[PDB]
């Protein structure tokens, strides 16, 4: 069916949760061997969200390359993503290790640091220009060069610089502060005035390694963010874009991830999305 009216059909039926259900009975299963050593126990916040051994993002080092990461290679569309949990105390090295040998441009953020009164991910970037910080596990420093703030979400430039070859790179920190503690947004409107500023920077672009993508787990926000992203760039190079089916796209992303969009409130917000983009694209 087109999407559109699929919804209004949902809608109408009240049928959100059997659809959801019906994606997570179908989805795929793969082995995460890795994740689950105990050597990498305090390399994972939930027990439960593990990369796939088959897509997960190796860091280029002997003694342990195990970070909570996947690649999301979407081969129609011609867009490739890494989506990680919000950085640990003990991984903020790993995390930026990993930005630099990947090659990214941009990441993404779309939680805050404490959210419900608890804490979602370490304070990983510097707040001062004057104050940097240095990552000595990875032998990595980090730079605030500028920062804007606006209503629904900030940008900020970012230096990294590799102590070893004395290589730096700018990173544009992408990130998105007023997703609502509980639920989801009412509107998909700030979400994609978010999503169309983090293309206009060239940081989803072949030119440039994967975008870093995360929230706190890294499969619920985050899943949101690809699925939307993917399914508007489909409609755009089919000659059909009626022929987009957002459930055979978030299928073909859960071979890459797990649990991908986390609740059918998250699953309604992106169809919501699609076809409302998919107005503005035109
Ligand atoms: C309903 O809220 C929105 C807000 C923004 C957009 C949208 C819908 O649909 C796709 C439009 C494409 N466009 C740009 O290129 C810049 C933002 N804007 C997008």
């Amino acid at each position: 069916m087109e999407m559109e009216k699929e919804f209004e059909q949902i809608d109408k039926s009240g049928s959100w949760a059997a659809i959801y259900q019906d994606i997570r009975h179908e989805a795929s299963d793969f082995p995460s061997r890795v994740a689950k050593l105990p050597k990498n126990k305090n390399r994972n916040r939930y027990r439960d969200v593990s990369p796939f051994d088959h897509s997960r993002i190796k860091l280029h080092q002997e003694d342990n390359d195990y970070i909570n990461a996947s690649l999301i290679k979407m081969e129609e569309a011609q867009r490739s993503y890494i989506l990680t949990q919000g950085p640990l105390p003990n991984t903020v090295g790993h995390f930026w290790e990993m930005v630099w040998e990947q090659k990214s441009r941009g990441v993404v953020m779309l939680n805050r640091v404490m959210e419900k009164g608890s804490l979602k991910c370490a304070q990983y970037w510097p707040q001062k220009e004057e104050k940097e910080m240095i990552f000595e596990d990875t032998n990595l420093k980090l730079t605030l060069i500028s920062e804007d703030i606006k209503s629904y979400y900030t940008v900020r430039q970012l230096e990294l610089e590799n102590l070893t070859t004395q290589e730096t790179r700018e990173i544009l920190h992408f990130h998105y502060t007023t997703w609502p503690d509980f639920g989801v947004p009412e509107s998909p409107a700030s979400f994609l005035n978010f999503l169309f500023k983090v293309r206009e920077s060239g940081s989803l672009s072949p030119e440039h390694g994967p975008v870093v993508v995360h929230c706190s787990a890294g499969i619920g926000r985050s899943g949101t963010f690809c699925l939307a992203d993917t399914c508007l760039l489909l409609m755009d190079k089919r000659k059909d874009p009626s022929s987009v089916d957002i459930k055979k796209v978030l299928l073909e992303m859960r071979k890459f991830r797990m649990g991908l969009i986390q609740t059918a409130d998250q699953l309604r917000f992106s169809y919501l999305a699609v076809i409302e983009g998919a107005k503005f694209i035109m």
